[PDB]
């Protein structure tokens, strides 16, 4: 499936395949559903590169309908833990879970191309008290990463609608829209 | 097996075909698909943002949102992007098409082209997603938002020479 | 598993509710669900088109189509029909509630109503559909159609009495 | 679960068959086809002047299973009353539309498509549908462009727009 | 297999609803439900003052089918005896606890539990959580603050710790 | 299939017109609301007439076996219970729980008191617990046999069986 | 399937009221409590006259055979049994516990004493001890030749089985 | 499914008329109705034929066995049709009929080819077995019996009424 | 898709990469496996180094408790200090594996969830005594009384790391590096 | 998903899966259940481990519970054929033949970990005569290995029950239980 | 899965079973089929091609398996013109105790519990099924040095027996007290 890609100094080569020499430009991405296996590899992948450096950028591509909070959770505390800034894309879409790992990117640097739709909504084994906590926790991440108030915040999850990035920019889950081609 | 091919190195034909900056869109997109063309441009610009890269399309069209993401790729990057319809281009396969850059949209004169899209969303997002398909499909066109709500429409597919009066192909390549 | 009952002559348990003019409406709405409904309100016509009709409701919603074709024939018949809301009524579920008779729509009261729509046809003809049903609940709950636009974006439940203010219901009653 | 109803008692569907209705629901397919034929000569048999009245909830189903109904419903003598209830698409649409004159009725809710949405040999699907056209051009009295251009679009009418094209007579708007 | 018995025959359970005898046994779903709340306006349409006996042996179920059972107990003007038989828990606990004041018996070996061991918004989750604090309040004269603690531990009572709870009015010693 | 007997009667209908109740293979809460509602019948027949339980059962779920016994305990009537091919878990104690006298086996059914290896860890330990009631109470065994009887994975001679006090005859023949 | 025969009855019923027995296919626990519940009601309609048991199985739980064999011997009525087929493992054990006298087999029935191949070993064996005990009282072999006749895998003809004293007679 | 035609279904209908229907695979559960059947109609009469009418592909060679055995034992004649195909042990029901009332119509196809957790010497015992029982309803000889089931292949009613198969073809 | 990290010079996957900086992922459901692939790595990196600490990050709804078991008389043996690391979630096994990290060395993120409660093919008498073996564990390493873990322990919910750490269970909840 | 590990040589890098590099420290693993693939492994690598010396002792960890008895006799009779003194180790179970390996360890030589469960007993195909023939040869064996009696092998082997490591060792099964500090 | 091993010419490494084929072991264990045979016969032809005097080593573990797949195996045993010494490990079942038997003699070795069964447990006609059965007869009897009605009556009884009741049949020359 995956492509090889090989980088050349002329008395050598080395090869890679694609998603390898990504990470090799710090880029991680994080497409399709997030769960406890996604999480793994997402969170390996950005303790590395903190231990590669704690001060050069990461790149978070999302692509994702969101997934498991707990697994979604463990991403952005470790996004949050990590000194590195993180830039944050949203390629096609960035919904539930996916929408606040796009969020919690550095402020300036959370980014979408013009045609994503996002959703702040979060789409209808535990006990009733404990997934209350859960969302109070979802509450208090959007208020403080957005700047909202918890009412505005609890009542926009509560519409089951995508925003356009140009609603999600003035709503403030986006810095920017890139539509330069 | 993928077959092997040729200091030297050997590659699979895939990533040889990659060497020569050419992106195979396959079968239906969904979001690994996505995620590998995306991840396929990006390298072939970093490679260099002059030099074109060839876009081979045999798809059946396939996620909404998946082939939006390839479709910002392809804009966003500043390569010339020279997109090739082979055996079929449908739905969202016929907008990657019509994407390429102006004068560098080919088809194999056997090609079927097809613009409408057949057969756990709200309505009002649905229909959010068709309206964006209509502007994008007019902005590449050069046609009118009804003319391409009513193309839309008709279950049919377009033969290349179509497709070329219509605006989704420059240039039919009958010959060897 | 279902019981017979005799009262001389003997049926199903639903066959001698059906003898009340009781007709349960109870589980998801399909074509198949349909169909049936249909049979038994075209049948209690026949047997008076005067006495009115029950219909006890407890249905998450179901097939848009199945639930208008029901509709259509409540509708259609002459007699008044009682709706009873019991336990649940979503969706689909919930405009057949709301399409009784005016003052014979009811609820138990621990009954929960939502005229949200939870989540192979084009996209303008899904949106066609949702229109017909802005139409029937502004129609019946007599709300203006921004209000029903907004009032079914938001997934919750809505409790009897809540109901019965937004004008789903017209009584809820313990006993 | 089929309720009994009454000093004889049947099954909801078999006192319907009693006021000689017949209930088309559902997909068709040969077994179905072969139940309503079943019903439709047997109403004939108990009256040929005494009308009939068939309910359409159906997607369509099986083309060839559909034609036999048609030709059971044009061959008996009996009139016809066609009832679109819920959904009359594709080959439920036909049945509907060939209805007697005068008795194809719908509810306002009901939607109707021709429209026949996407084995044997190429020249024999073609052979079908253009069985398809000269049926409906027939009951519609469209012509064969006008039905040919309009089962093109994938697209449903509503009571109206199928009265105004010809495949009802009545909606009965209440 | 059931077992017809015995003038007239029936199956065991329809023999046993002549006695006003309701048996809710297993899991509860709407197609238990649909059939315990028929049995039950039946009864009551027979006599609106003689008894009706409730056997429970159930695991529990969905909390709106429960739901739907425990209004139409609460509905109906008759009396109704409820039994624990082997087992009441979670939503099986609220209905024998929602028996009429002194007809709520167990035999001595059945096991009581009012935890609810373990889709829709987490808001209303909550809701139809709290609903059942009120209940249990109501009919066990506990106050919330015990029914919420008393829920949250994953244990069985006995019967005599039922009865000490309110849950139970009577132990039979068999 | 099953026979239909003869006034016309499936054989197990016809058995109970005997006051027969089989007890056959695994006991779940479903067998246990059959058995059940038998012996609530046929208490309300006679109070008097003795009943007869026939056993074949390898075990089955605690809590529905114990539905059963304490409905054996709540009637009135004599139960006469008789193991043929095998009682094991649970079965046997449907067979120990017999009125004394009127306990039963054939020659060579296999009677097993151990308990051949969704609850909590004490609960499962509580209804442990209750068996070793039970059974000592009808076999007249110390705990601490019934407990260390229980922990080896073995069956029992009917005689043996009768030795414990699990059993009050072993027939070859009508005595 | 299961033709109905003139009252009325299907074709198992109207041979149950000839007090006819078939015990046909695998036995298990639903087959034992079919055949036991046929048996007492037999005895129950009348004490002496004969029952008639017909064979065709493969055998199968043993301790669902025991059921069965124990009914039979309980019971007052003679047993005819028919070997119709073949009576193997378990088959053979209930064509053997026939009253004396009226075990009968067709002439291209196949018999075997031989046993084809969740319990402890030690009670497999004590289940196998008890087998080698019936066959023993009923074929009045000795022990030792039932264990060697049981260790070989083989079918055997009604006239050898005759012979070894599983049947009485084979009707030809 | 099965039509109604006093009322009865279809096949207990012909019951009436002593017909017995073996069509199908022939197993465990098929003999024991066939022989249930088999003997009921001796009961009812021991003198009147019985008609049994066949369409199988084969099946187990023990259940042939045990109705090839009651067919043996009752009284009364068999009357035996072949209809649309007799092959591996359905041959042998069809060869085991009566004596002047084994009958075919034109088209059936007849095999005595036996097509395609038992010991090697107990299989041998089973075929062998069939061949005593073909060669006297046949009269061939074994060595033309074994010959020609080793043939895998069909015969026309024709070829099957010279072989001894069959005495008529209708 | 597991990614390669290059780093003469040699090729790891992630998880390969981070064992040379001693980092054990115990992440995702225990089982005999997951133990025998857990424990082959503590050993290792015991022998790498007796006296440098070890890192072992957590995110396990819990699993077959004589794997956890198995995996905590690991930890106990090695004579390394094992820096523990809640993320996500440390739920019934995967929280006795957290509270027995070194003391000291047993952090949280600020958004994970313990539970010491055990949610739900042997004898009761032999589930009886795992679970008091575990109270043992817990009594020994919280410091709470037997009493206390046991009634605790019954209680169906999730602690935060606030409320874990008054508990005993945690030393530290980290929203960043100190 | 098993990590791979490298091994400094002189001026030089060998890289080993985990498992790998424990067998070159002539340690073999019997975890999880015992067949014929598991008992081919662990008979090559025995056989492997002799050649290397025959002299240094080979280490065996458990955690089984057990499996195919004619597999495990097969292990078993490799450890008693080789001429290398072999550890044991119990890692949290041995039960059935899985405590069978572990007693047949070289005396003085079998270990347990604190918190280890130990069975004997052979928790609930082949004739009734030759399942019992084969019980009969792991009574010789237990009462070879723990000199316990026949009568006590088969007494015990009968309670359906775990053990402790201290009580596996007054029982004979192991040498020492190594106390946690 | 399957260990790696280090040997001089050591800057070789071998998976487990290529170090074992390149001491001249053969490896038989579970059931045989066309593939097994497949991969059996060609490291047969392979280590007589490496020498046709250096004895070659079966080691069986073996319910046996398809008929025709262990005679091929069997003939090319019988074909090649080294020794080979078959060792019985754990058990030899069927075709698995022909495979066995048909060592060089003297060579024939079985571990002290190893089960030993030649009796043959249970898409071709019957007189396939019989001649393929009296192939096996006159193997067994070639090796064995029993007669044909020894054989014959030996298979038919569903046993199986110790390595030394199988030296005194002739299955086996040595039993390893080790």
């Amino acid at each position: 499936l995956i492509p090889i890609v090989v980088e050349q100094t002329g008395r050598g080569e080395r090869a890679y395949d694609i998603y390898s020499r990504l990470l090799r430009e710090r880029i991680v991405c994080v497409m399709g559903p997030i769960d406890d296996s996604v999480a793994s590899l997402v969170i390996a992948q950005l303790l590395f590169l903190q231990s590669e450096s704690n001060k050069k950028p990461i790149h978070m591509y999302i692509n994702s309908p969101g997934g498991v909070v707990t697994a979604g959770l463990a991403i952005y505390d470790t996004m949050q833990y990590i000194l590195n800034p993180i830039c944050t894309w949203c390629v096609g879409q960035a919904a539930a879970m996916g929408s606040l790992l796009l969020a919690a990117g550095t402020p300036g640097m959370r980014h979408s191309l013009p045609n994503s739709r996002i959703m702040i909504h979060q789409p209808s084994a535990i006990q009733a008290e404990e997934i209350m906590k859960l969302k109070k926790q979802l509450y208090n991440i959007y208020a403080k990463h957005t700047k909202q108030s918890l009412q505005v915040i609890e009542s926009a999850m509560e519409r089951d609608r995508y925003m356009s990035p140009m609603e999600a920019q003035e709503f403030g889950i986006l810095d920017k829209v890139l539509v330069h081609p």
